[PDB]
């Protein structure tokens, strides 16, 4: 039989075509993931469509057809059980995209074969991928069945030529039709070869990125049957177990009269869940639901969005001022034209995304490789050289202008 495991990897899927990405995930998993007729499964998405699937392989069948997402090889003429490879999860495509982005172990960038390459959205998405550090990439040429072999091949060469000078020079290009299911087994193969499961040091301190929180107690719930608040997020390192003492950072915003501060919120894990399966422990990969003993007022309606969770005794600096070793883009994708990126300037306001968090800050110091920033809200910095996305409001819209590492 195949094992019931948690996903071990998150793969972001970002695309121009909007009946693209969802149909793509569906082409992999086989099931419709738009209006899941069971909100009884808490909440895990933040309006980010999410899906899990097993991946396996019939060793004796020709690849790529040998790849299956189910424990049957009848499709390649065997009654034997395919080898189970792994369970993967997908995250379907400003603060919100950043938050989704924090969780991807890899990505698939989808382009429409019946559209000139590159579409505006395509280049935007590409830049975005470069900024967030997700370099495990696959480009999918979707809807290749509505253009000829020749047109698809032409666009393939254009994309390769486009990538030839960049870091994405060797990213594979995989033609598929998500809607009509053509050549899907090749993409699963591609996901296996090019979006490998990252190294996990499971001795590392447990860290979870929190991306949702909800009060799951339904109306009419009797008071004595109330469950504690639930925190949904993505574990980015280490592992958590039920009954471990943990804390939420920055935690609770507390106002003493004429004062403001954040005090970490301590609680205990009551339950760990991936989809509709319960687990005894939770590791990186997939979206996890974490039961707590928290007052649901604390989790009600994503109150805790952007927080992180660590063990209670974890030592994690919560900082209102941060130093960032940064790198800016040469220029920015715009409606009409590429836009020159002015160097950082003191007293200007930037947006910094750290993990699943997004906070406004004032620049207090500017050097060539480093800036210092005063934050409107504090950040939990769980490790040195955490990546940050630096954004500036340009033309009345927030745009990612570079990235950096917070240095402690």
């Amino acid at each position: 039989a195949w094992p019931k495991v948690q996903p071990e990897v998150n793969i972001g899927v970002v695309g121009h075509v909007d009946h693209g990405k969802t149909t793509l995930v569906q082409a992999i998993t086989g099931i419709w993931t738009s209006k899941h007729s069971e909100e009884l499964k808490r909440g895990m998405t933040i309006k980010l469509g999410y899906a899990e699937t097993n991946i396996g392989v019939c060793e004796s069948c020709k690849k790529p057809e040998a790849y299956v997402t189910e424990p049957s090889c009848k499709s390649c003429g065997s009654d034997d059980e395919p080898k189970f490879l792994r369970r993967i999860s997908f995250i379907d495509a400003m603060a919100t995209m950043l938050s989704g982005a924090a969780l991807m172990d890899g990505a698939i960038l989808v382009v429409a074969a019946n559209e000139p390459f590159p579409q505006p959205q395509t280049r935007e998405h590409f830049v975005a991928l470069g900024i967030i550090g997700v370099k495990n990439l696959i480009i999918v040429q979707n809807k290749v069945d509505v253009v000829s072999k020749e047109e698809a091949l032409s666009q393939y060469r254009q994309i390769k030529q486009f990538t030839k000078g960049t870091w994405a020079e060797n990213v594979p290009i995989i033609p598929v039709s998500a809607l009509h299911k053509i050549n899907i087994d090749s993409l699963i193969e591609g996901i296996e070869e090019y979006i490998k499961t990252p190294y996990r040091d499971l001795s590392q301190k447990p860290v979870m990125l929190v991306i949702r929180s909800f009060d799951v107690n339904k109306p009419g719930t009797q008071f004595n049957e109330l469950k504690g608040g639930v925190i949904g997020g993505s574990i980015i390192q280490g592992l958590f177990k039920v009954d471990q003492e943990i804390k939420v950072l920055p935690g609770l915003r507390v106002e003493k009269q004429g004062k403001v501060s954040y005090e970490p919120i301590f609680t205990k894990i009551s339950s760990i869940r991936f989809g509709d399966e319960e687990f005894k422990e939770a590791k990186p990969g997939g979206l996890v639901a974490i039961g707590t003993y928290l007052d649901p007022s604390l989790t009600k309606a994503d109150n805790l969005l952007g927080s992180i969770i660590t063990l209670a005794d974890a030592e994690v600096p919560v900082l209102w001022n941060i130093r960032i070793k940064y790198n800016l883009l040469e220029r920015v994708v715009g409606a009409k034209e590429m836009l020159k990126v002015d160097p950082i300037r003191a007293k200007e306001t930037l947006m910094l995304s750290v993990g699943s968090s997004t906070t406004l800050g004032i620049v207090t110091s500017v050097k060539k490789d480093e800036i210092e920033v005063e934050l409107r809200r504090p950040v939990a910095v769980w490790s040195n050289n955490i990546r940050t996305v630096i954004s500036r409001q340009i033309a009345g819209r927030w745009r990612m202008i570079g990235w950096g590492l917070v240095e402690i």
